[PDB]
C-alpha cells in the first residue's frame, strides 16, 4: 500500500471497509407458500398484504393459525408502508412476533413500493433481536423485483458503525407461490447487495479517510479479492499521457492524483466495455468555492459516487465472472481544493487529445477529469463507453432525487442502459443532448469553455462538453447528482452498482 | 364588446391585432429546379448550399449563369448560418442580388439548421427592398421541414410595429427545388400555420396594460367570429355557481374580472378533444412577489402563452376546417396581483371537484387555474385533454430554451404529442411523472398543497398536482415555460400552435 | 380636489410648516474688527482662528496675551469666563478653522457645526470674531449653515422663543463689504430650511394633495402665480407617462406650476423638480437589502428644492427674468390599479415607453414635465431630481452630478455651484449607451439592457424629451439626504437661486 | 528568480507572444483622391460615404466610373455600418469587387462611428479573397481620427489564435485615397506602431493566469526591452525587502510566484522632462481571503487585473520604437498574485509601506492600491516631473462612467489637462473625476495610520484615489482608472486601453 500523506500523526491512512456483513451469516430459503407453509415456531412472522385484502395463507401452528382465521387485523389497512406487530403465544407457549406490512393496491407494486415495504419491515427488525424471520409474500411480484426487495431489505438492515466510538438474524424464510421460480435470485441478491454496500461504504467515508491515495489503495486490495488486473497510474505517467485537464484539477491538493484502471477478462467459451466513474474525493469548488446558500459543501465527500459505483460493479463482475466479456473499470481520482498551487478561473489547459479548455468555473472540475478519462478509454478500443458521475446539481430541478439521467451519442447503447435500469430497478430516464446549446461552450481563445455562457440547462451543457472527447465510440453518460445521496436519511444509496452490473451481464 | 375597466382615460381598451400581414400580398410558387430553372430576372436569388458543395443548379440568364460556372464563391464555405451577398448585372443590364446561405453538412438538417438558414436569409431581406425573391434549394429536405422553413422565414420577416409611435415588402416568392410537385401541397398550410403562430405571438407580445382578462376574451370572441367557431365566455357569477374556487382565488386581487374562454369547433360529420391553455395576463407572483434576482417580473406578460397557443390553434383549425373531429378551446383567464383583496399565502381554497388546496405559494397560481379548467374539461366528456402552460421556471434548468417538456397519464396520448412534435418541428421531450414525490404535496389541513415541501423537481411536482384534477380521461401536459419566450431576441416564439394543430389533424 | 383623502379620521390633512424661525427674531450686525472694535461687555464671544495662529474692550484685551491644549485644528473648541470693566460674568470661546487660506465649504460647515454645538449646550448676546480671511460668498454660507444647524425641527415631537439667541454681532476686517450678505443669508437660509421641512415631512403628511396645497400657500406669500393641474387636464394633455406612475396611489396626481415675472426694465427659465412623495418602487418593490425603503419620502427633494428657490426669487424679486417652477407630483405604490412591469405607455410627445422597471418612475414623470416645459417657450430648462442611487458610487454624498446638452448652460450651473457653495461636478452623456435603451416593441425602454452606468443612461432617457432647448439635469440622489445626521440638506435651493439671479 | 515554478510538468513556462502580425506584410499607400484617383483596375474598392450623399469622387476605369455616376444606391442609405457590394466588369471585362460603406451623417464622425465603420469593413475583407484593397475616403476626417481608423481596422483584422489547437492568407496591398493626402502620410508609420503596442498589451491581458504569472510576465518585459533596446531592471524579493515594500510584498505572500518589480527606462537623445508611468500588475486577483464569491464578482476574468501593466509595457514598445528626443521615461509595475493560502495576509492585518505609513487591511480584495502605494513611493524617489498610474482599480467605474470612458484623478490641474489632451488626440476617451477631501476621514484607522478601504463612503473610486494620494508628497500625479473600459464584455476580449493615451502623453512633452 502506498503511504498516505499526513499533516498530523492523527490523520488516518486507510479507509475502513467491512468485507463481512451480517448477511454473510444469514441463511436464506425460498419455500412454497402453500406446500411449505410457515411453521410460526419462533422469531418473527411478517405478512406482506395489499390494501383491504385479508390474509389467505396458513401457518402450521394451530394456535396462531386459529388467530389468523378470526380475520381481525384491527385498523391495519394494507396501506403502503403502514405496520402493525405484536407478540402472541405459540403451541409450545413461546411468544413469537406477528406483523402485517402494507404494500398498497394489488398489482401496482414498483421499486417505490418495494422500498417502502422493506423499510417498514426493517423498522421492526431494528426494534427487536430475532434469530429467525419469516416473510409471507401474499402479493404478486416479479422475480427481479423480488430480488430487489431482498437487496433493499439488507441495505436498510445493515448499519454503518465504522466511525462510532462504541447477534443479528441468522435465518430468513421467504414464503411465496411458485417458489422455485425465485430460488435463482437469492445468491444474486447476495452479490448485488454487497457491491451496493461496498459503494456506499466508500461514499460515506469522510474525505480525511477517503483521499486519492487511500481510495486507490482500496481498489488495489479489491482487485486482489475478486481477482482482477489492477493498474494505478501516477502523476509522471499522467504527464507523459498529456492529461492536462485531469492534472490541473489536482494541482491544489496535498494528495497526488491516482488513475485507477482495473480489468476483468472473462473466459472465452468478444465484447469490450469501458466503465468510467467520476472520482473527486472532495469538491470544495476550487477558487469558485462552494459558499453560496445551498451548495452543501459539507456533503461533497460524495463527488466520488461515480467511482464507487464502478468499483462496486467491479466486485459484482469479479465475483459472478461472466463469460465472453472484457470490462475496464476506470476512474481519474483527485481532490479539488483551494491553495496557492490551485488552478485558477480563466486558466487554459490542454486535454490529452490536444483540445484546449478555458476554465470558466473551477467548480465544473468533474468534467475536466472525465474528459481525460474518456480519451484514455477510447484509446483502449472498446465497443461501448459508459460514464457515471455526480455531475450537475441541476438534476435536482429536472428529474429530482429518484430518477437518474442518461445521455449518449448512440440510441442502441442508451436503450441497453434503460433495459438494465428496468431489470436492476434503479430508475433512469433518457434526456437529450441538444445541439443548439453547443455554441454556448465556444471560447474566444481556447477550443472550448467547460461551462456555458448563456444556457441554464447545466446537465445538457455538460453532456455536450463530454461529447467533445469521444471521436466515434458508442458512449453514454449517467448523471447521478440527484440520486446518489439520500438527503432525508443522510446516507448514500450506492446508486449505479446494480445498473452497471446488469448492463455488463446482459451483454 | 365588453367594456374594459380603466384607471385613467389613457388606459387602452383593446388589443391591437394585425389580421393582415405582408404574406397575404405575397405570391408563392414552387418550381422545378431544373425544368423551371430560376431566370435571375430581378430581385434576389438565394442559393441554399451545404458545406464544401458547389452550386449545381442553373439560371436562365446567360450572364449570371456564366458567372456561376466559374465556381468561385470566395470564402463562403457553406457553414451553417453564414452568408455572402452582392449585386451583379444580368442580360438586361439590370443589377440583380445573388446570395449564398450555408445550411451545414449535407443530410444533417433539422429544425435547428432550418431556423438558422431562415434567419440568415431574412437578414438579407431586411437589408433590402426587393419585390421578387427566388430561393434555390440545393439541399435534401423533407416536405414537413420544407413547410417549416417557410413558416419560420415569414416569422422572422414580419416585424411587430403595433407599439411604435412611427407597400414596402416582397410581392413574389419563387421556390426552386427538385421534385417540386411533392411540395406544392405545403404552401397553403404554411400560410395558415404561419398566421396562427403570428397571431399567438401578437397576444403574448402585447403588454399587460393592453392584454388583460377582459380585452383578451374580447379578442377571442372576435377570433371565433372570423373563423366561424362557437364562442362562450363565462363570467364571475357562473364561475361561482360552478364552484371554481381555485381559479377565482387567483383573480381576487385584480381590477379585471375573471373570464373563462370556451371556443368550440365541430367539423362535418362525413373524436372529441379539449385544449386548455394557461392564461395569466400578468403574473406578479402575488404576495409571494417576484422580487428575487432573476425572477423576470418585467416579462411576466408571457404567462398567457399557453392561452395564445390554444387560440392560435383555434385559428388554424377554424380555417382548415377538418372533418370528423370536435375541439374545445379552453382558458381560465385571470391576473395575479397584489392588493387588499388578494388571496394570501396559507389560504385554503376549494376547487370545483371538492378538493381543498393549501396555498403554500401564491406564485404557483397557474396550476390553480388549470385545476378548475381540467375539471371543466373532463365534464365535457372528451377523449383527450391536453394542456399547455408556462408553469415552472425549472424547465430552464432541465430541457432549456429549445425543447418543451410533456407529461401525461396515458402513453398512447403522450406518443401522439411526440409524433405531432416531429411533423410540426416544434421540439418536445417526454418527462416522467414520478409518484415518489406525491407525498411532498400533502397538507396537514387541506387535501393538497399547491407546492412541494421537500422536492425541488418543480416541473414534476406541478404535473403531480395537475393530475389530481383528472379523474379518468387520457391527459397530457406541455410545459412551455422555457421555450415560449426567446430571451436573446426579446420576442415570443408562438410555441405550441402548430404542435397542437398537427395533433388535432392527425387524429 | 383640495382636501386630502383619508383612510381613517386620524390621517393628517396638511403639512405642518414653520413659516417663522428664531432667526426672524435675531438682530444681525457686521462690525469692522479694526475700526469699531468689538466691545467685550457681557455674553458669548467666539474666536474663529486658524491652526498655530494666536489671537490678535474690557480687561481681557490684556487677557489678549493661555489657550494651550487648543491647537486651532478644524472643529476643535474650548471655553473661558472673564473679568470685564464692570466685572464678573461671561463665556469666551476658541474654535479652530484649520490651516489659513485653505477654507472651503467643507471647513466652514464643520466650523459652524462646532459653534452651534456651543450654543446648543448653552445666552442671548453672541459675538463672533473672524480672525480668518474668507470671501463674501463663503461668509454668507457660514451664516446660512450656522442657522441650518441651529434651528431644530420639532413639528413631529409630542413635547411642547426664550430659548434662542436674540443679538448676533460679526467682527471682520473690511466689514463694509460683507454687510450686503446678511439679508441674502436670511433669504437663502429660509429657502433651504423650507425645502428641508417638506423633505423631512413623512409621506402620510406630505402627499400629492397636501404638497400642492403647500405650494398654493407659498405662492400666496410671495404673490407668485400658481396653477395646479388635475387629472382631467393631465389626461387631455396626454401625460401618459406621468399618469401611469400614479395609477396605484390613493392620492390624485397634482402638477405644480408656479410662475414668477420680474419688473421689465428677456430671459425665461423653467425649473423642474422630481416630486415623488413616496417611492415604494411599485411592483419592482424595494425589497433588497440596501434599498432604503424607509427613507423614500425624500424622492420629492427636487420639487422641494424648486419650491425653496421659488421662495427666494419671489422674495428677492429680481428684474428682467421669468421663471416657471414645475413639478409633476405623485406617489408610486403597489395596488390592483398600479401600472405593471412591461407596460407600454405613451408620453405627451407621442413617444411610446416600455416600463422595464417600475422603480425607474422618476424619469417617467420628468419626461412629461420636460415636454410641458419646452412648450412654454423658454431659454433654459433645468431639472433637479433624486434619480439614480448609482450617484452614491460615483461622486458620493457631497457632490451632485450635472448632465446636459449645452455647454454654456452647464458652465452656468457650475458657476452657480461655486457662488452658492453647493458642490456640483460635471458628468458626460455618453451617446454610445443610447442603443441600450431601445425597446423591441416601444420606441424606448425606461431602463437599460446592458449598461450599468445608470446615471448616464437616465440622462440619455431624459434627453429624448427635449427637442431643441438648452437643458441641464442635476442628479441629487446622493447629496439630498444626510445619512449620518438623519436629516435633509435642502440641497439645490441656493444653487438654483444663484443661477436665476445671475441669469 | 527567472525560473517559472511549476506544480506539474505540463504547466506553461512562457507567455506566447506574436511579434509579427499580417500588418507587417501589408503595403500601405496614401494617394490623393483627385490627383491620383483610384484606377479601379483590380482587387476590392470600398467607398466610405455619408448618409444621403452621392458618390463625388471619380476613378480612372471608364466603365466603373460610369457605373458610379449612375446611382445604383437603391437600398444603400449611407447609414452607419450598412453596406452594399457589387461585382462589376471593368474596361477589360474582368469583374471587380466594389462596395459602399455608410458612415452616418456628415461632419459627425467620432471615435464611436469610426470604430463601427472599421468593423463593417473588416467583414468585407474577411468575406473577400482579393488581396489588393483600395479605400476611398469621401468623408471629412482629421489626421488623428484617420490614424485611429487604421489602428482599429488592424485591431479587428488580426485575431488571437495562440491558444487554439487548430491553425497565412491576408491582404497584401492597401491603398488609401483621401483629399489632401500629403497631410495624412505621416500617420501611416504611427498607426503601425500604435497598433502593435495596443495589440501587444491585449495579448498580455488575454493570456490566462497560468501562462501569465509574475515570473513569466517580468520575463516578457525583459524580452521586450531587448527587442526595443531599453534599460531593464527587475527587482526580486530580497531587494524589495531591503526597500521595505511591506504593502506590495504582503499581497503576494499567498502566491506560489515571487513578487517581481519591473523597471524599464528610456532615455532620449539630448538635443529634459522626466516621466514615471506605473501600471497595476496583479496577474490574478482572487480577492484573497476576501474571496470573489459574490454574484457578479467576475472571478473568471480577473486575469485582466494587470491591464495597467500591459498598457505601460505597450507604451514602452511605442516609445522604444519611435524614440523621441529630450525625454526620460520610467516604466514601472509592482507585479504579484493575490491568492488564498496558509501564507496569505489576512483581513485586519497591519502592514508597513516603504514610506513608513502603516495600513490596516480592511479588505484583501483592495490589494491593487497596496501595490501601487509602494510603486508610487519608489517612483517619487526617482525625482521625476510627472507620475501617472493606470490601474483596473474600482469596479464602481462600471456604475459611474461605464464601459467607454475611463476616469482620471490627480493632484495637479496642469497634468490632468495633459492627460485629457492626450485622450482627444489618441481617441481613447477619458473623463476627469474629483478627489473629494471630505471622504478622507473615512480611511482613518483606530490603530494604523490608514485603512485601505472605507466602511462609510460608497464612492469607492474617489476613496481609492484618496488612499493613493497618501503616497505622493510633492510631485504632479495623475491616476487613470480603467477597470470599466479595459475589457470589452460583449466582444469578450481586451481593448489594450491606455497604450496610445500614454504614448501621446509622452510624445507631446
Ligand atoms: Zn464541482
Ligand atoms: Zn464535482
Ligand atoms: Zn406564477
Ligand atoms: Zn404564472
Ligand atoms: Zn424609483
Ligand atoms: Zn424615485
Ligand atoms: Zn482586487
Ligand atoms: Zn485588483
Amino acid at each position: 500500500a502506498t503511504t498516505v500523506p499526513q499533516v498530523v500523526s492523527l490523520d488516518p491512512t486507510t479507509i475502513p471497509i467491512d468485507y463481512h456483513t451480517p448477511i454473510d451469516d444469514l441463511s436464506i430459503e425460498v419455500k412454497d407458500i402453500s406446500a411449505e407453509a410457515c411453521p410460526a415456531d419462533e422469531g418473527l412472522i411478517v405478512f406482506l398484504l395489499n390494501s383491504q385484502i385479508k390474509i389467505n395463507s396458513s401457518v402450521k401452528d394451530n394456535t396462531i393459525n386459529e388467530f389468523l382465521k378470526e380475520g381481525n387485523m384491527e385498523n391495519f389497512t394494507g396501506k403502503l408502508g403502514t405496520s402493525k406487530s405484536f407478540y402472541i403465544a405459540n403451541d409450545q407457549k413461546k411468544y413469537v412476533s406477528l406483523a402485517y406490512v402494507g404494500c398498497g393496491p394489488a398489482n401496482e407494486e414498483t421499486e417505490l413500493e418495494i422500498r417502502k415495504v422493506a423499510y417498514a419491515l426493517v423498522t421492526l427488525l431494528h426494534d427487536s433481536k430475532h434469530k429467525k424471520v419469516s416473510i409471507i409474500f401474499e402479493i404478486k411480484i416479479e422475480e427481479a423485483l423480488f430480488r430487489f426487495f431482498l437487496e433493499h431489505l439488507f441495505y436498510e438492515y445493515v448499519t454503518d458503525e465504522r466511525f462510532k466510538s462504541a447477534d443479528f438474524i441468522k435465518n430468513l424464510s421467504l414464503h411465496i407461490a411458485n417458489a422455485d421460480a425465485y430460488k435463482g435470485q437469492i445468491d444474486k441478491a447476495r452479490v448485488y447487495f454487497y457491491g451496493t454496500y461496498y459503494a456506499a461504504q466508500l461514499i460515506a467515508a469522510p474525505s480525511n479517510y477517503c483521499n486519492p491515495v487511500s481510495l486507490s489503495n482500496a481498489a488495489v486490495e479489491l482487485a486482489q479479492k475478486v481477482n482482477l488486473e489492477c493498474k494505478i497510474l501516477d502523476v509522471k505517467e499522467l504527464e507523459e499521457l498529456k492529461m492536462g485537464a485531469y492534472l490541473s484539477v489536482g494541482k491544489g491538493s496535498m494528495y497526488p492524483n491516482k488513475f485507477i484502471h482495473l480489468t476483468y477478462k472473462g473466459a472465452q467459451t468478444k465484447k469490450k466495455i469501458a466503465l468510467i466513474g467520476k472520482g473527486i474525493t472532495f469538491d470544495s469548488g476550487g477558487y469558485n468555492l462552494k459558499a453560496a446558500p445551498g451548495s452543501m459543501i459539507d456533503l461533497m465527500k460524495f463527488d466520488m459516487s461515480g467511482c464507487a459505483a464502478v468499483l462496486g460493479c467491479a466486485y459484482c463482475i469479479g465475483t459472478i465472472k461472466p463469460d465472453n466479456v472484457e470490462v475496464h473499470f476506470l476512474s481519474a481520482v483527485c481532490e479539488n481544493m483551494v491553495s496557492k498551487n490551485s488552478y485558477r478561473p480563466g486558466d487554459i489547459i490542454t486535454a490529452s487529445n490536444g483540445k484546449t479548455i478555458e476554465v470558466g468555473n473551477t467548480d465544473a472540475e468533474g468534467r475536466l477529469t472525465l474528459a481525460d478519462a474518456l480519451v484514455y478509454a477510447e484509446k483502449l478500443g472498446v465497443d461501448y463507453i459508459v460514464d457515471i458521475a455526480t455531475l450537475t446539481g441541476a438534476m435536482l430541478y429536472s428529474l429530482g432525487t429518484s430518477y437518474a439521467g442518461v445521455f449518449g451519442n448512440n440510441d442502441q447503447l442508451i436503450n441497453k442502459i434503460l433495459s438494465s435500469s428496468k431489470t436492476s430497478n434503479e430508475p433512469v430516464w433518457w434526456l437529450p443532448i441538444i445541439n443548439e446549446y453547443r455554441s454556448s461552450l465556444n471560447s474566444k481563445y481556447a477550443d472550448l469553455n467547460n461551462i456555458s455562457s448563456s444556457v441554464k440547462a447545466s446537465s445538457v451543457v455538460a453532456s455536450l462538453f463530454l461529447k467533445e472527447f469521444i471521436e466515434n465510440t458508442p458512449w453514454a453518460h449517467i448523471d447521478i447528482a440527484g440520486v446518489s445521496w439520500n438527503f432525508k436519511a443522510r446516507k448514500p444509496k450506492g446508486f449505479g452498482v446494480r445498473l452497471l452490473t446488469e448492463f455488463v451481464l446482459n451483454d
